[PDB]
DNA sequence: TCAAAACGTCTGCAGACGTTTTGA
DNA sequence: TCAAAACGTCTGCAGACGTTTTGA
């Protein structure tokens, strides 16, 4: 487990309270026992044209990668240990994106706990609600209810 | 003149990289000697729903003000002087928006000498175009072109 | 004449989702 | 049956300007 120089916790609190994303899903799949996957991602978005910023972060960060979708560009980090690790030691500096945060890594914490009980998975997928309420979403379809509705 | 905490700083400069604004402009007004004003601004915006975190800034930077705009807020530092020290703090941690700053504060400097002298205030005004460069402008007007001709 | 505030404008996004595949 | 990658796309803005008014 990689360990973060505060000072760069300080800048990327900053950065990620004013332009980041913290994303929970429930994505429709056969192919799950549940139906559904449980997905996490952490994104920032940059135009293309200074996408070299976004370079620099897989560096710093030391993991993750960068998506061109045209006339602008994403950070994205998605694997579940590396996230956690992360978002761990930069949650205490957040100030507007702390609860998105703490219920990311809650939900990391009861993934396999998930995996068991349909009303455990249930309870996980409403946490994933509230990361969702918090954020500013607009085109959302798959909620708990959703799921409630299957099992 | 405040002075601020480099934890503070540090936080800000990323805050002010990823969402902050650093605006400069020419305004054609009358009532100017050279008929056009040099109107610098720092902005930041947020959703009304989350003005506090705005308001907490104005009390931690010392100044500036909240404006809301009905379903967006902004938060708005103009004044000359707070804005120069608060840039000469901040300038030294951006890594995207240092350019601007530091256009800014040649520009805020230069201020004086460019009332003096038309030559200099059109000198100070390919400042600010180079700022509008920088950003991602789209509806721009008043240059230091427009200038030129207007000062002849 | 000036610094600073006040208020007006808009269309190219972009934060935050979506669905499908890859590769175990 | 899973973690992650890959890729598609909507809608309320909001970044970065504009014009006008205030009051020493």
């Amino acid at each position: 487990n990689t360990k973060y120089n505060k000072e760069f916790l300080l800048y990327l609190a900053g950065f990620v309270d004013g332009d980041g994303s913290i994303i929970a899903q429930i994505k429709p799949n056969q192919s799950y026992k549940f139906k559904h996957q449980l997905s996490l991602t952490f994104q920032v978005t940059q135009k293309t044209q200074r996408r070299w910023f976004l370079d620099k972060l897989v560096d710093e960060i030391g993991v993750g990668y960068v998506r061109d979708r045209g006339s602008v560009s994403n950070y994205i980090l998605s694997e579940i240990k590396p996230l956690h690790n992360f978002l761990t030691q930069l949650q205490p500096f957040l100030k507007l994106k702390q609860k998105q945060a703490n219920l990311v890594l809650k939900i990391i914490e009861q993934l396999p706990s998930a995996k068991e009980s349909p009303d455990k998975f249930l309870e996980v997928c409403t946490w994933v609600d509230q990361i969702a309420a918090l954020n500013d979403s607009k085109t959302r379809k798959t909620t708990s209810e959703t799921v409630r509705a299957v099992l």
